[PDB]
DNA sequence: CCTGTGACAAATTGCCCTCAG
DNA sequence: CTGAGGGCAATTTGTCACAGG
């Protein structure tokens, strides 16, 4: 049974949004919007060592380093929701460990409604569906891909290129469509049909001498 | 303009070790 | 013993010159 993990229900305005953060940033994001989806909330958020470690098939000593150099790095984060255009930072005090193996963690108060989105526009996955991908990017399509999921694991959706490179804040040099195609493309579908559950295949759609979408379509291998 | 590949750079990976308390 | 540190080589991500349709 995949109901063994954390169900991650996420807005779709959260799935959409343009940001950067890094697979270790992320992973951490998960357990954050548990722990809100549990409680009038106020954005303390705890984590702990040990725990982190059992998730995601560590070390003590190494999720201790993924820990510590993550909470280092949303310094300056800000996170924009879209059409629409509203930025926020993600975290508001920077965070502190009370006891031996526990971080403390002040997201911002405004995000939390971004988070428990309004009924029936939102996205969900367990959290053994991603915990083994390793690109971030991979882990946007994977979440945009779910958007989109039927109640039997299939889908089929249509995204615009120019929309990828804006939301997923994607580097310059993939502007360029064959370094796309090598470093992103490729790697994330293979990244999705190596780790997940998902089987995805995708057409690209020209116009004129351009490339303007990529057409992703896939199955459960439940099938 | 469009494409793919070779090369170099900079970054991320899981792993090894000390050491404090 | 846990977990806060330092460090590593190997691999994957990011940039871009060159050659062909
Ligand atoms: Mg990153
Ligand atoms: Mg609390
Ligand atoms: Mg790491």
């Amino acid at each position: 049974k995949r109901k063994n993990s954390p169900r991650i229900v996420q807005s779709n305005d959260l799935t959409e949004a343009a940001y950067s953060l890094s697979r270790d940033q992320k992973r951490m994001l998960y357990l954050f919007v548990d722990q809100i989806r549990k409680s009038e909330h106020d954005g303390i958020c705890e984590i702990h060592v040990a725990k982190y470690a059992e998730i995601f098939g560590l070390t003590s000593a190494e999720a201790s380093k993924d820990i510590r150099q993550a909470l280092k790095s949303f310094a300056g984060k800000e996170v924009v929701f879209y059409k629409g255009y509203e930025s926020f930072p993600w975290f508001i005090k920077p965070a502190h460990s009370p006891s031996r193996g526990l971080y403390s963690v002040h997201i911002n108060p405004y995000l939390i409604p971004f988070f428990i989105g309004l009924q029936n526009r939102f996205t969900q996955f367990r959290l053994s569906e991603t915990k083994e991908i390793t690109n971030p990017y991979a882990m946007r399509l994977y979440e945009s891909l779910c958007q989109y999921r039927k109640p039997d694991g299939s889908g089929i959706v249509s995204l615009k290129i120019d929309w990828i490179i804006e939301r997923y804040q994607l580097p310059q040099s993939y502007q360029r469509m064959p370094d796309f195609r090598r470093r992103f493309l490729q790697v994330c579908v293979n990244e999705i049909n190596s780790r997940t559950p998902m089987r995805l295949s995708y057409i690209e759609k020209k116009k004129g001498r351009q490339t303007t979408h990529i057409v992703f379509s896939f199955r459960d291998i439940t099938s």
